[PDB]
Formats: structure tokens, sequence, C-alpha cells
């Protein structure tokens, strides 16, 4: 089997992307923000506190003839931002783009964080690393590719993410008209639960590329590129009036500064991302003062590949029996 679906950014800085979802039956279709950086499906749903919930969509078991209550079960998940969610579970029909997995455990929120209630496009999230992070107790459950990887032509799926437009999320096939030149494999490590990977170096817009192996993950579910302060410096250096801000929260840099590229090593390839997807806009309504897309992670513990990285690429995630990442140009 395969499946095939849109995904589509929630907003005109990409600060997420959403992908439909069908869960139960009749069918119930919640827009959900896939995340490869976690391992939990989970909804907004009719057992949310009312309070916490602000436009979005809901799952409704009672009137799914397929859900049946995971008995005992909960969940309860903190993510790198601050936000968190928890909840009971359910078992339930799961489509994505044609391909189905029956009893897939669906995540129910009884309570969601600030962050969540204000983002009133974003129905709940489906985890795409590895189920060892998975958060339900006391049986922990799986993700949903690990669910459907039997069952699929090949034991992949690929994340092709837009830059401000739709994209398209593959389970168990490799469109290869979908990206250009060849696509270039390289280790992962799971020890973490995540699609952890080293990257061979980098570049600042024309400069001359550095090797240096740089520890990180391929993560749909950050928004931005974090990377040590050393880089992150030597990229801001090279735009007039760059300034990190504490008291925004990262990296600045005037609205009127054209911004340079900057170029990942995956193995012996390479991959630019443009200058434009740099740019996530005014700090504030009308400010002159920008928010820059590649900041330090000096203060997460990890560097991620966000999307500002990985909508740059097409992303091949193969889950075969010893897991590897593949990037192509596009």
């Amino acid at each position: 089997s395969t499946g095939s679906a849109t995904t589509t950014p929630i907003d005109s800085l990409d600060d997420a992307y959403i992908t439909p979802v069908q869960i139960g039956t009749p069918a119930q279709t919640l827009n959900l923000d896939f995340d490869t950086g976690s391992s939990d499906l989970w909804v907004f749903s009719s057992e949310t506190t009312a309070s916490e919930v602000d436009g979005q969509t809901i799952y409704t078991p009672s009137k799914s003839t397929t859900a049946k209550l995971l008995s005992g079960a909960t969940w309860s998940i903190s993510y790198g931002d601050g936000s968190s969610s928890s909840g009971d579970v359910y078992t339930d029909t799961v489509s994505v783009g044609g391909l189905t997995v029956t009893g897939q455990a669906v995540e129910s929120a009884k309570k969601v964080s600030s962050s969540f209630t204000e983002d009133s496009t974003i129905d709940g999230l489906l985890g795409l690393a590895f189920s060892t992070l998975n958060t339900v107790s006391p049986t922990q459950q799986k993700t949903f590719f690990d669910n459907a990887k039997a069952s699929l032509d090949s034991p992949v799926f690929t994340a092709d993410l837009g830059y401000h437009a739709p994209g398209t999320y593959n389970f168990g096939f490799i469109d290869t008209t979908a990206y250009t030149g060849s696509i270039t494999y390289t280790a992962v490590s799971t020890k973490q639960g995540f699609w952890e990977w080293t990257s061979t170096g980098y570049a600042v817009g024309s400069g001359t590329f550095k090797s240096t192996s740089i520890d990180g993950i391929a993560d749909t579910g950050t928004t931005l590129l974090y990377l040590p302060a050393t880089v992150v410096s030597a990229y801001w250096a090279q735009v007039s009036g760059a300034k990190s801000s504490s008291s925004v929260g990262g990296y600045v840099f005037p609205c009127s500064a054209t911004l340079p590229s900057f170029t990942f090593g995956v193995g012996s390839a390479r991959i630019v991302i443009p200058g434009d997807y740099i740019d996530f806009g005014p700090i504030s309504t009308g400010s002159s003062s920008c928010f820059g897309g590649i900041q330090s992670s000096a203060g997460i513990g990890i560097n991620i590949f966000g999307d500002v990285a990985l909508k740059a690429a097409f992303v091949v995630f193969n889950g075969a029996t010893t897991p590897t990442l593949g990037f192509a140009s596009k």
C-alpha cells in the first residue's frame, strides 16, 4: 500500500504545516501537524476542557462505530517549546492520503496548554519519530508509520514541504518526479528516539564550505533551524544590523535586509536554503525588526533541522531495519 497527502502552511510565515487525517467511522477529518520530532498522535476531542477549545475541529469517539476505549491508558506530553497536552486513549481507524491503519492509538486530549488553544488551525499532532518516545502509559503505543510499515510497498515516508506553498507527505514510495539530481542517504541514530543524523558542514551565502560535524534531528514539527552558536553567529554576521536580542528571544535583523542563503552538508552533497526562507517577518505588527529563521540551539541541548531546513529539500525517512535519512534538492 501507499498514501499521499497534501500538507499546507497554517499561515503566511510557514509557522507549521497541517495535513488532513481521517479518523473513525464515518470519517472525522482533522488537520494534524505531522511531527517527525515526537511519537504521539493526539487530537482535540469532545473530552477536551471546553475553555481550552477555540475553533479547532474535535474528534468525538462516541460518534465513531470503530472507536474503542483503550482501558486504563493515559498520555501526557511536553514539547521543546514548553507547550503540553494530556488525556486518555482510544483505538480507531486512521487514514492518511488513502493509507489506512486499523487499531491506531488516537490520544484524546482532556487538557491542552495555551499555545494549542490559541492556534485554531491545528487540531492535533501526528508523531513520526520512533515509537520508543510514545508517552502512553502503562502500555506504550506505536506511531501511525510504525503500524503501517509492514503493509507499505517500501518502509519509508517522505516530507516535501513547500516555501509559502503546499507540499506533500508520501507513505510507502519515493516520488522520483519530486526532486532533482540524486538522493544522498546518511546514517541515523535512534538512541534518543529521533531521526538524528550528522551534517557534514555549512556555508553562508557564497562563502566557502566549512567541513564540521553537526549532529541534529530532522524535525518537521519545529519551525526554525537551530544550530550551534558559532554557526549561527557566522551567519548573522553577514547581515548588516543583525543582532541577538535577549528581550525578543533570538536573532533579529532589519526588515530592509536581503538575507544570504545558508548551505548544509549531507555527506558530500549540499542543500541550499535560500535567504528568503530565513525571513520570519516583523517581531510585532508594524515593526521594522524582523525575526531570523536560523537561531542558536545553545539553550536546547540538541541541534534541530526544522522546517526552514527541511523545506529546502525532498527528505526521505527510511524506516528499514537500519533507518537512514535521504536528502535531495528540488
